[PDB]
């Protein structure tokens, strides 16, 4: 069998690789032993990229999340908890990046993605990014100077991915 089969990545550092890519797409190709979500800390996947995993899975993420936090309560603003990939990925690794926009601390972005750390290969989008509104640019620097594992991170939009990897050396 074909698992973490990941192709057509832009290698940035030793560790960090990139692709403008459907993250659902190539948890689906690549068929990886971890996706990232880029969740909140009550695991509630209404938009982004955790309402496009959730409804991949036909919501089965969703009720899964809903009996996590039943049992656990909410993870914390930089924390992580790991349950089902369902038909995406073997886990899924739920992370807490900050959200500016509902006013969070940013200096935690660090702190979320020191959660990849305990993954030897993930695949993953930038934390803290998009509807979270975090700066990317700002999220992969954090990115490569905090992951020592192997990330492969899908950017959706070409002219985001485009922007990235042209400021990032």
């Amino acid at each position: 069998s074909m698992v973490n089969s990941f192709s057509g990545y832009l290698k940035l550092t030793d560790n960090v690789y990139i692709k403008n890519a459907d993250i659902v797409e190539e948890a689906k190709k690549v068929k990886p032993t971890v996706v990232v979500n880029a969740a909140n800390v009550y695991l509630k996947h209404g938009g982004g990229v955790a309402g496009a995993l959730n409804k991949a899975t036909n919501n089965a993420m969703q009720v899964e999340s809903d009996d996590y936090i039943a049992t656990n309560g909410p993870l914390k603003v930089g924390g992580s908890c790991v349950l089902s990939g369902h038909n995406l990925a073997k886990h899924c690794l739920h992370v807490v990046g900050p959200n500016v926009n509902k006013g969070e601390d940013i200096q935690l972005l660090k702190s979320a993605y020191e959660n990849f750390n305990q993954h030897e290969v993930l695949l993953a989008p930038l934390l803290s990014a998009g509807i979270f509104g975090a700066d990317p640019i700002h999220s992969l620097r954090v990115c490569v100077d905090t992951v020592r594992t192997n990330v492969y991170l899908a950017v959706f939009d070409k002219n985001l991915y485009d922007k990235l990897v042209s400021s990032f050396l």
